[PDB]
């Protein structure tokens, strides 16, 4: 089964590397500039070319160009009924169907950067008209880089963006926050980084392995009048959790606005 | 080499399980109530008893009782020059030396709960008088559950507590924060938990694998006028990173106060 990529950028390369590891697909990447055609061939050993060859209905096409460049990138593509996946932000299935000349055989994907290392989260959406077998084919492709989360409502793709899409940035910000607090406590940069990292990694691992409710995990290690209680009270006083949700809302609002530019 | 534990509680059991996995030690746990002597034997297969047998200078003793119960727990213990490690909060090496009748062969440890799964962080402190070989022996024991971080100043043990000791609670709080924001965006509880978890785990893994500066990782995936920028601006406006450091300071202040109860 041929999996063509339109665009050979970072997300395309993650998904391509994912598929290579999974085995069983024929990967082919269309990308104009030689620079990164050179890279993918050297590193992944995948086929590349400046343009797409003729497509057929048994192929998969993954659209992976920047959203502002998508309409023109698709201008003369004849999908010939191929299954289309899009990883581009802000372009709805309806818009995509327009750009491609009318086809409805489209699955939208909202992947995130930890997919580069096989720990991704990808939101997935298809209109009702898209068959269960096409969903499963797209689902398997995106599982090659991590978890998939199917959505009932295309609107929720903005929610995905606000949580797992932009979410890695939040975690980096919070890792930096704990690392800076350690510096304030007298740790050198190397120690502060190591402490913040190992703290996050270990706590996240406990939450994963236990499967326990996050608030319960927190409450379980917070004794009244204890040291942890003092810190969590400060967090609460400063409405940290609430600020996080506010940042998420601001992210979602913006995703929504950006999508209006093309629709 | 005998490693005796005074106290068979959660941290003692983590360290004991660590040592079992490492191989090469003889583990023996003194703990009054049978209840958890029963558990450790069934689960870890380690020797237990209500009290300690005679100690010798080639043994290690790990003090793992609650700090308020330590003085009396140590009242009649004759260490006979054994190497002592303490995992108890708020009891300084000087205080420990008093409780034990004068011995200075003491290494203090400030471990954290992810050591239960081999992903711990343990702060370490010994007075200058403690030999490099004794440091290495204590260092190897605590590496059985994770990372060790040696400190020049005993005071920094409060810093450890504010960062990696209480730190897992902060991460649970932040995991819960992202999970609640997902709920607000229309995700059911199962999806919200999975999204928050995978987001944290994947971002933390990227930071680990890249070794890149956290702020740089964040800045690298935050484009001007983009969705992520809107969320991070909100975080900044609400001084989230600063609130985190304030909570850390509050934690450290309290650790310090609590330590004054025994000193």
């Amino acid at each position: 089964m041929n999996v063509y990529f339109l665009g050979g950028g970072n997300m395309a390369a993650a998904v391509a590397g994912g598929l290579v590891k999974q085995g069983g697909y024929r990967i082919y990447i269309a990308n104009r500039g030689a620079e990164k055609r050179e890279r993918l061939e050297k590193e992944l050993g995948v086929e590349t070319s400046a343009t797409l060859p003729e497509l057929h209905s048994d192929d998969v096409l993954i659209l992976a160009v920047k959203p502002q460049d998508m309409e023109a990138a698709c201008k003369n593509i004849r999908t010939n009924g191929a299954l289309v996946l899009s990883v581009a932000a802000g372009l709805s299935v309806g818009t995509l169907s327009r750009y491609l000349g009318g086809t409805r055989r489209i699955v939208r994907v909202m992947p995130n950067t930890p997919g580069k290392i096989g720990l991704g989260v990808s939101g997935m959406y298809a209109e009702a008209e898209v068959s269960e077998t096409d969903r499963r084919i797209a689902d398997r492709i995106m599982k090659s880089v991590g978890l998939t989360v199917w959505l009932d409502d295309e609107e929720k793709m903005h929610g995905i963006t606000g949580i797992s899409g932009s979410g890695p940035a939040y975690v980096f910000y919070l890792l930096d926050a704990l690392q800076n607090a350690a510096i304030r406590q007298g740790f050198d940069m190397a120690e502060a980084r190591a402490l913040s990292l190992a703290t996050f990694k270990g706590a996240v691992a406990l939450a994963e392995q236990t499967g326990e409710d996050f608030e319960k995990l927190q409450k379980n290690v917070t004794s009244k009048g204890g040291t942890t209680h003092e810190a969590v009270e400060a967090f609460r006083r400063h409405r940290v959790a609430e600020a996080i949700s506010e940042g998420v809302c601001a992210c979602v609002r913006r995703s929504q606005e950006m999508e209006r530019q093309y629709q």
